[PDB]
């Protein structure tokens, strides 16, 4: 799964850790500034799938596929791979006029979850297409406090309630603002535990 | 309760978190090297107490003291603020004979969660300090994996099995072995979502 | 959200319950409540447009949208479809199959919103037609009902009893019918009205 | 016994009673606010609490304003055991309440204390509503609360009462002393409890 | 050692103290619905299996997804429990349920709980448990069930008390049923 | 109906019930494995489990070797519901088993679908060992797995199947053609279900 492991000769969690967090981001930086990002569907699982292949090819074994393992996270399980399809097909075709529906739609591509890993930093990325598209507005994710977000999508399956409030608060129409776009990805990772560089400098 | 940040003026989140690893590793660093984590009561919530004002003095408000606000994490509520003193008295008196009675006790103070944060790398430093003196043996916790630590964990207030096994398939008798609690320190912020720096190049 | 335009969430309450409540009076005086589908999503969905298609534009209509109460979530849509077809395949012959069913139709919980009082309609032309019973919802205690609902997709051996205690077989009892229709809607908290006095 | 009205003339079903204990403790509540009584409570405490839950229970609850003796449940929720119940409240006393974080917090533990047999809902509001006034110059506008996101918050709330204080800050008013903030406010209330006869104001 | 003989042997000991406690007369004179009165139940079925017999555990235990009461509120709770009500079926399930959530014991808080709600329902109802009318997994499901609400164990245990409260053999075939709840299935207790 | 014995002798005692379905299933157990008959069964298929399933349990369960057409669960659990077996099975048929890892979780998966209305902790685990003899030339020796211990584990494994994964670890063992090894373990697993009564060596 981790492909820099046997390749760069890594034994170490941390230092693997450090060298996919600094690959992926140089890739999310090159996404932005080569303006890849713009040419992208925009909320379909097509468009998640390449957002995550550009993130993580070279870097995770079958980035941009759908995962072939049933996965869990606290105490919730994943969509099962048998309907995971089903899933997809299903969030391709939801709403995302207004905040209530994109969130909704989110919540939906959360419990899917269809990678082996990098769901989280990919499908944010893939969120503010929606949100800059529909809305004309993107996420300010320093206002969204770590914990904040992470108890929010745990408790998102069964009410989005705490993830729209702490959206609806951190948007800006700011949606061509490249330091925007930077200094979230640098916030994104962070929340999963990625905290060695600043994407600007690489 | 976040001292630099009230004190610095620190505004961005990923800031804060680095400047706390900096400063809480250069302590870790300290506390090995003078010689001072030799000298602490092994087993005790005063022994943590002690451990955990080493490292967070100055970054956390009341270090070392028990919190008055009651915590959670996932969906689990830790032990609750009006009964903590006595669960720390029932811990205290809990045998720590064998590897069944040291994980049990070491379980039973996870539940307490005594401090409003850092309990997890202060109570794994004072766990390894438990093992040393009634096992002769350490945890490399590069040995852990990640995930599988912070899911055996939120598994250990039901069934410890999950994390009994993980400790004691870890386990190392290098217990005066400098490189080994460095390479531990690294590994534990990294559990928690801290990656920024080495320990003992502070 | 409403063909009535009301955003005042205690206003839409009160004037859901009497036009809905209205409708209801008429599906039973009409005579229309005997000529529904029994045991079918067909009869269910007839029921729920009956009771609200003056306010809710999606009445009778499955929803698209994933929704959840307490700590459970309903049938996910993408199998809604396949759902409610095996419970239309499901037998009703005696009192653990009617209840089994019933556990069913709500885990799937077809409708954006008024599952509960519409399906208690359909519950009681089950028992009806396959045991010449009905409830007497005033027998069933609220908390002890909606507890017993929460319960049911693990076991359904609370709501059963609840059920059961309080079969009557008093089927063509108008009266019977109308306080149903009361306790029904205030398990829902709806009070203001008697179905009967509109 | 615990519902005194039980066997009344005319309260013959379970949404009879239920109609009369909402119209006889509005009563209460309205005297409560337009007398002035409301202005006199002591703010915060457990003391407080009782005051206001004997004013709108007392002969509609048996043992209004009192600890309950059994303990309760509400969908998978255990409320605090009865066995330390005393000594929580004697906790709940103690918390600070200077800013909105300490506030909520402070509501959220007391209502998983929920210290009386029925009505800890509608009590408890109105006592949040004291402390919010006092220490922040605001109370909540309920009416821009929805009861579905309420109750959900208040069920997230042991956990993490992250959703409840979104809902209140973002309700917060500094209409203190506007009575029909008040009073649509009890309506607003009872209707999250499942009770939409009569408007408070009417009685 | 197998773990099924070490099973089988402890059906065996501790259903022949069964049988002895009843016969004797010995269940009798033991304070009815008291934590005293079920450590002597716990007792004298266990004091030859279990170490500690009898006594309040030290560990803090879990069944399922369901932690008991932690051991440093254990006497307290216990204490609580004692001054309960139990005139009608409403107040003793309730004591019952408080004292399955206690689960005083290290293992056999079943059985003996049982013999002890028994003889609670025997002094304040004149009934006791035809246990047989109770299915193992319908019992089960309802103990997990009870924390949260007693509604489905009350209905369980309603419909199936009978009067015959000084019925040898209702007491006897109880005891194998409780027993097979457990997963001990072997023997009779009135062929011991 | 689905206790095919219980109106065919009207046996109204559950713990006869329960003595006669274990002699009964236990003898059909020990011939499945004497005879051979075991050796000829199809691995790791749902076709391969319906034979033992059924070699098991058909004069005992109604539909023996057949998926279930209600829903059930287990504790808290909901197994897969039955609109979807079909897919599930087809879905478990199609998992690698190459590794302990592959096979211990194509064992969770197919301990989700959980097939029948009953016997299926029993009839899976004959599966498992078949699965394991071939990929691993390993079988479990069950009695090194704690009652306690694997039914906990088992709850867990739908979110993780580390725990169970290590008591099959450290359970394993080379000695596959050992007579001893299988008998003594669909004792211990029958001991697991509940049933205490005999010993499968002895019928
Ligand atoms: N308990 C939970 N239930 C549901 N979703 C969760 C839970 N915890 C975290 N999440 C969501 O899962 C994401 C992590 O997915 P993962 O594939 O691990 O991403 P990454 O590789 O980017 O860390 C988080 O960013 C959060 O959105
Ligand atoms: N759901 C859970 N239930 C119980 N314990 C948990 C859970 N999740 C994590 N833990 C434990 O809590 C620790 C984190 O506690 P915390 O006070 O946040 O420490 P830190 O500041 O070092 O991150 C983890 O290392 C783990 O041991
Ligand atoms: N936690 C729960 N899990 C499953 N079902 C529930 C739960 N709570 C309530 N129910 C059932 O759902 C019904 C409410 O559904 P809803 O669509 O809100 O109907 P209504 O609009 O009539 O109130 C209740 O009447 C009860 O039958
Ligand atoms: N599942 C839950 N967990 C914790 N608290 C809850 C839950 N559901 C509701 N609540 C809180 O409990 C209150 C209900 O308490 P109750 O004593 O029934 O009051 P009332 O008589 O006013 O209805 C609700 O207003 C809400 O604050
Ligand atoms: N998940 C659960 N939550 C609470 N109580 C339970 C649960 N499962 C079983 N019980 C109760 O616990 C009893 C088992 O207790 P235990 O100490 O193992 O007794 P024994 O040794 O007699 O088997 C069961 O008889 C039942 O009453
Ligand atoms: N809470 C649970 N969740 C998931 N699986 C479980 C749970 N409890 C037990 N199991 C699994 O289910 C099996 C029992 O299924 P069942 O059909 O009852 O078989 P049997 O008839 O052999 O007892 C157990 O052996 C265990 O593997």
């Amino acid at each position: 799964h981790h492909m820099l492991e046997n390749k760069l000769g890594i034994i170490n969690q941390l230092e693997l850790n450090r060298v996919e967090e600094r690959v992926s981001k140089e890739n999310a930086k090159r996404l932005y500034d080569s303006g890849d990002i713009d040419r992208i569907e925009v909320g379909t699982f097509k468009g998640l799938s390449y957002i995550h292949n550009y993130l993580f090819e070279d870097i995770y074994e079958f980035a941009g596929k759908v995962r072939s393992q049933n996965i869990s996270k606290g105490n919730f399980r994943f969509a099962p791979v048998m309907y995971l399809e089903i899933a997809l097909e299903h969030i391709d075709k939801m709403p995302q006029r207004n905040l209530d529906e994109i969130v909704a739609k989110y919540v939906e591509m959360n419990i899917a979850h269809p990678f082996r890993e990098g769901n989280g930093r990919a499908t944010r990325i893939w969120l503010d297409l929606i949100l800059k598209k529909e809305l004309k507005r993107v996420v300010d994710w320093n206002l969204i406090n770590k914990e904040d977000y992470l108890s929010a999508m745990e408790r998102s399956p069964v009410k989005d309630l705490e993830i729209k409030y702490l959206i609806s608060n951190a948007l800006t129409d700011k949606i061509n603002d490249r330091e925007i776009f930077m200094k979230g990805i640098d916030i994104s990772y962070y929340y999963e535990g990625y905290t060695e560089y600043n994407v600007d400098e690489l």
